[PDB]
């Protein structure tokens, strides 16, 4: 049932965001506290590794490139939470240089209060997209 | 110009999908693409046919659970244009089979609409063919 969104406009046209966020494979293009990414099952599943070395495991579920947006799910993660669900989308901006990025994701709470896994899962998505907006700031 | 064929696969759709949902997977069961490598973080693929002309894909569409990627390609040795194309895993008979369907939407250049569904149609059907052939081993 739980579920969060968060929304920013990136200062980038919908094509240049989506031409660095929409690959898969691609977390550590935008990502600072994400060193790298590999894939494995002939791309559907990510290896996200943090500057640790501990590295995290997701799966494509969905992708449409003209609607601009891919779902995965977690496979392997330390967060308190499962039946994660995450989808990422590149919407419109105001602007035909400016985009609405919108991270959204529904999970069920494990060992932690509904509030705790929607804060953390939240500021995931919120610090994502902060970075996102410094990678265009350039 | 559009052209379809299915095949009845012996395998799970689990184990069908396992095999070829993957847009880097051709090598492991097409015999017409020996080589695979994958640019954009996985959303364009750059392959190799077995005369070494080279032919670059884009990812369009990808579902896991509905078990199917939509692709176009941008560069190949075919006589085609704005050309769209499907693989999709549906439910077998029964569940130790699956119903494997290519099938894709063209418009032929400087050929016939005949030469060019033959083209497809046959890289198609030779495909699932060898796909069929590799659940029997």
């Amino acid at each position: 049932m739980a579920h969060t969104t968060t929304s920013m406009e990136i200062f980038g046209s919908t094509e240049q965001v989506w031409q660095l966020i929409g690959g898969f494979n691609s977390l550590p293009d935008w990502l600072p506290y994400i060193p790298s990414s590999k894939l494995t099952e002939g791309g559907r599943v990510r290896h996200l590794a943090n500057p640790d070395g501990e590295t995290i495991i997701e799966r494509l579920e969905v992708f449409n490139d003209k609607e601009r947006y891919y779902t995965y799910s977690i496979m392997n993660a330390p967060f308190p939470v499962t039946n994660y669900l995450s989808t990422i989308q590149v919407k419109e901006g105001t602007e035909s240089n400016t985009s609405l990025v919108e991270w959204s994701g529904t999970f069920t709470p494990v060992a932690v209060s509904d509030e705790e896994a929607i804060n953390l899962v939240h500021g995931i998505y919120s610090d994502g997209l902060k970075a996102l907006q410094h990678a265009f700031l350039d």
